[PDB]
């Protein structure tokens, strides 16, 4: 889900400035959700703006935000053309994981039918429905069934049973959390409060933008407990000040890269254009705008794969030394010692990110000879798995903030285990609250399925393996190997996509099908699996990853000459045992595609259709492998006629049950 | 693929009487599968079966065991009645591996246009290029395509450069398998020892079962290395009569006898004057052991498939897995295989599962128990890519080798790779004598009688059984646990009964069945406990259905596998009355919200779920460790019905292994 509001306060704009700021903003933010979407302004066609700010407007539309866009637009009462001198305007894009997408279920929320408080949530609210009994009683008629309305219902609850006739909205919010029980972060908007709003989170991201041409007061808003000059943020000598709202930086940078992220239960509140936190640093964003951009490519996802020798790169920038074949992770620089003395290495994340340790854990294993074991965050904590204290706990997350592996992240930390964070998100949860960590560096990932964040999580893996073990003078060699294939890796990055249009062909000869089988064994168990992921969540393929060395356990029954089958089949010390199940899926007349070496001609000679990658050291080799299913996947979605940055059913990065 | 010889000494049989032994002891062997059987034994037909002993036939055939009776019945130059006070007869099914199936590819092979010997093999000579260049140039010529016949050949090798007119069969046979190399299983013949068997096996079963009427010499068989008098053999003590019947596997032996004597890797067994020995190149020895298995259990009896049987049965299963090992009057565990090792292994610090395809489900199945009960760390490890990835184990390592076959190459490797690393090893498995259940440290038969059916069924749920019994011993010492055990053991003692009541749900059953009749793919969705019966009923609908099933855990659907559901993706989900409840709902309305209409598995007092899901599956409740075994079933069954409802046989095999080298 997406948050995007936009506060102009002395700044004129016309309502088509502004509706058009609170679009952009969601488009920053689509990503997060586009099941539906919707908007909140102020209504009514006085010349005046004053005499408007008591009619608040609600447009919600289901579908992605290009379907609200023009929702908002021909429209026959809105007059775009009124310019407000001071206006405050909330977005927000929602993921509908339960009931239906509807317009009613969109946020922003009301607390009536005249909307005096109107209220846009990302989270969930655990006892929503203890909270929509108690104000059914008082007199309150609920329309939705999303736990946001119990926000809207009560928060007007508060301000009917006030003490004060000017009790600052701050307190009627503050009064509002204190009944909200889980995970939340609000923006809120209300007639009886024109121009003000109030944000306040837990656990859930909520930052706060600011631009002014004029001087800043303080760059560390003082945290208050239940407002002066030396209190709040705001320009010193005039009032131009616009303030963005936001539930990440992305839909922010484009405006201003001077944000102010709060904290849990810090109830941020923006009063005659003053920002002040009740219950900071004012600081500099580290990224460019092109970072967001799609640049020359048609998708998000597209440019990602593409930009894989980038970053890549990037994830080994002023950590490899190739010169003298060193390896420095500054973020674990004070706790490798200790981790060397620990005793077990536990990996746990969801999807992809799992799929990460799936692809490292043999070299883990190898490097540090320690026990590496493997967890899908969500049956880890079904399990209640045993962790000790001289465990060594990775949580490998794209995004920081994964519900399971969040939660798996504070169950290793109760027990006394050592946590570590891979993560590509600065300041995520999942960084914040291990002991220590790496961040990734792999640059924003926009698309909904991981591309550069994979790639990149490999390389970070195996860094680390590569400190673990630059003591052992028996494996000196074997990290000179490694080494040298990494500074190699950019180029044959670059060689697989030259590939493209050989991907391309094979995929018209496979959009139609149904299934396909993708096989693979040792370092390419992972390949199997996060191909077969990937034609999953954008073609809607059923596609599944077989692990060889079981096909003769039953899985081969279902090969024969109409089941597509792509196997993978490297030069490492799997090959002949690859070549047997190669052989045993020929028997059943499969005629599979092979993902082989250049050099491998047995192979090459005796297969119609082959992928031919250049040959990288074993322990790496999966990053090449998984590139031609990356485009596989695309293509095939293309084919089908589908977007492969919103593939259908979901959004990206789970925040959420 | 399938050996049997049957060795009567001093016992009269016709010919008739024994030939009709050597096909019932194929018929016993054919659920394995084969393209071909043949069968060797003493032609000629002088009333005098002494003269007849130097005269060996050999009917061999491509097709199944009834068209090979039929040849045998149909010889109009061979008589059925002659008598014979000592004969031996060999009998063969084969899985060609080498040369194409045909009448001179089968077994059994001979040596020379005369059958001066003949061997059947059960296995492949790795090394048979370079063996019959050998024997080629010493001018001997080969008739079959098969490495077999390198075998047959090269006795005859030996036999022709003997050193003294009085050289053993058992020198012979020892001199050819020191130029073996592979696996194999082999019983010989010869027209120079008549009456006369040696048998011997390199990674391939071979076992001995026995018959008297008189008291045998002893129980333990002495090895003996390279003097063979009456302290040193197997026979009748005041008599000669005796019968001796090889075999492969003991399904052939046991209506007969179910005394045996197990093999191993190099043993040379030899029959001579109807005495057994044992040559190989404190005093060890082979016991003569006594088998529980009975001819019942490998019938199909009033089943119409040994896959309906075995399913149907699992309620006789479970509890014959439970025997003499719990006891619900005071509610305590005994594993009688684990006495002597259960102190050592509470020891430990971590415990390792081993094993392929369903065995390895069993595993995932038990995990959460596993992890609960012993409070330790435990690792589930798919045995090829164990293998493949170097895995390190320590010697405070407990690890489990689950097998029902007790031989899977890869669990096999598995367990020695433990091994050599010093780890306490432990085999649960369904085959007494295999592999695993010889190579581990201790182990338990999970004694579900023998699976004659080809995908595993009460294995699975044996082995389930298995596993939560060995977590209730070891946690038979915490005060806290006991509570939970008595839950858990109570469960054991209703799940027989609750079984049956899953069990007649079959009509609900078959309606599933025939509204996926026409579908090619199902997503099968649980978590938790219930993980393990997503990935074990995908399996089972893959391998008998041939249709696209995929097991998912639910919460991974919307990490991308969600992008699969819509109105017309097939979808099964479990939802339990267990700890994970709320969030397999969560699962289900996920699922819905994108027009998906699953077919849900769920207790069945759960009124919530059953009103607002038009088809539901409803189990009865049970121990939350143990509703997997209860919700697996309906999967067995459906599995079970879709390949019925499609025209398949559900007792053929189909999944064959590479193609035949023709060379
Ligand atoms: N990338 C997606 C798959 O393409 C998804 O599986 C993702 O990996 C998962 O949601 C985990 O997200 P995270 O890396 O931010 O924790
Ligand atoms: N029987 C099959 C399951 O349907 C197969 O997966 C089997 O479980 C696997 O081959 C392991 O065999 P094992 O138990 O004899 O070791
Ligand atoms: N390798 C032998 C025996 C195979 C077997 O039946 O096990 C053959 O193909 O004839």
């Amino acid at each position: 889900c997406g948050i995007f509001a936009y506060l102009n306060y002395h700044v004129p704009r016309t309502r088509r400035e502004i509706l058009e700021t609170l679009i952009k903003g969601l488009q920053r933010l689509e990503y997060r959700g586009y099941d539906s979407a919707g908007v909140g302004f102020d209504g009514g066609n006085d010349k005046d703006w004053e005499a408007n700010a008591c009619k608040i407007q609600l447009i919600k539309k289901k579908g992605k935000v290009k379907a609200l866009d023009e929702e908002v637009h021909k429209q026959q009462d809105m007059d775009l053309d009124i310019e407000f001198d001071v206006h405050l305007g909330i977005a927000h894009t929602r993921w509908a994981t339960h009931g239906e997408p509807s317009p009613v279920n969109s946020h922003p929320q009301r607390s009536d039918k005249n909307n005096e408080f109107i209220v846009i949530h990302n989270g969930i609210i655990t006892n929503y429905k203890d909270l929509k009994k108690f104000l059914e009683s008082k007199g309150y008629d609920f329309e939705s069934e999303t736990d946001t309305e119990t926000i809207a219902k009560l928060v007007k609850y508060m301000y009917d049973n006030r003490e004060s006739q000017d009790t600052s909205f701050t307190t009627l919010v503050e009064r509002v959390i204190q009944q909200l029980e889980g995970a939340f972060a609000l923006v809120f908007k209300s007639v009886h409060f024109p121009g003000q709003a109030v944000g306040t989170r837990r656990g859930s991201p909520l930052l706060i933008g600011v631009r002014s041409e004029h001087k800043l007061s303080t760059d560390h808003i003082p945290i208050l407990y239940r407002v002066d000059s030396t209190t709040c943020l705001f320009p010193v000598e005039e009032k131009a000040v616009e303030y963005y709202f936001a539930s990440d930086a992305s839909a922010v940078i484009e405006h201003t890269n001077r944000v102010i992220f709060l904290e849990d239960d810090d109830v941020a509140a923006v009063v005659d254009g003053r920002l002040s936190i009740h219950r900071r640093a004012v600081q500099t964003l580290q990224m460019e705008l092109q970072q967001i951009m799609k640049g020359n490519f048609s998708s998000f996802m597209q440019k990602e794969i593409f930009e894989q020798p980038e970053s890549v790169v990037n994830t080994m920038r002023g950590r490899v030394n190739f010169d003298d074949y060193t390896v420095n992770l500054g973020g674990l620089k004070d706790h490798i010692k200790e981790i060397q003395r620990c005793r077990r290495l536990i990996l746990i994340a969801c999807g992809t990110s799992y799929h990460a340790g799936v692809a490292t854990r043999q070299v883990l294993e190898e490097l540090t000879e320690l026990p590496v074991m493997v967890e899908l965050a969500s049956d880890f904590l079904d399990r209640n798995t045993p962790v000790f204290r001289d465990d060594v706990c990775f949580f490998l997350s794209q995004s920081g903030e994964t519900a399971d592996t969040l939660m798996g992240l504070r169950y290793c930390k109760e027990r006394g285990a050592l946590t570590v964070g891979i993560t590509n998100t600065v300041g995520s949860s999942i960084s914040r609250e291990t002991d220590c960590g790496v961040h990734i560096n792999a640059g924003p990932e926009i698309g909904v399925a991981s591309t550069k964040a994979y790639t990149s999580q490999f390389v970070s893996l195996v860094m680390f393996a590569l400190m673990m073990c630059d003591d052992r003078i028996s494996m000196q060699e074997r990290r000179k190997e490694i080494m040298l294939g990494l500074k190699r890796l950019p180029d044959l990055i670059k060689e697989v996509l030259s590939m493209d249009d050989e991907i391309q062909k094979l995929a018209t000869e496979l959009y139609h099908q149904k299934s396909v089988l993708i096989m693979g064994r040792g370092y390419h168990y992972a390949t199997c699996l996060e191909g077969a992921l990937k034609i999953k969540e954008i073609t809607y393929m059923h596609s599944e990853g077989i692990l060889a060395g079981e096909l003769k356990h039953g899985p081969l029954a279902l090969v024969d000459k109409l089941m597509p089958v792509i196997m993978i089949i490297m030069r490492d010390h799997t090959y002949a045992k690859c070549q047997n199940a190669l052989q045993q899926v020929v028997a059943r007349q499969g005629r599979p595609v092979v993902i082989c070496d250049k050099e491998d001609t047995e192979t090459i000679k005796n297969t119609k259709r082959t992928i031919k990658v250049p040959h990288s050291v074993d322990c790496l080799q999966g990053i090449l492998s998984v590139i031609p299913l990356q485009l596989l996947a695309f293509h095939l979605a293309v084919l089908r006629g589908y977007d492969v940055d919103f593939p259908r059913n979901l959004a990206k990065s789970v925040t959420v049950e």
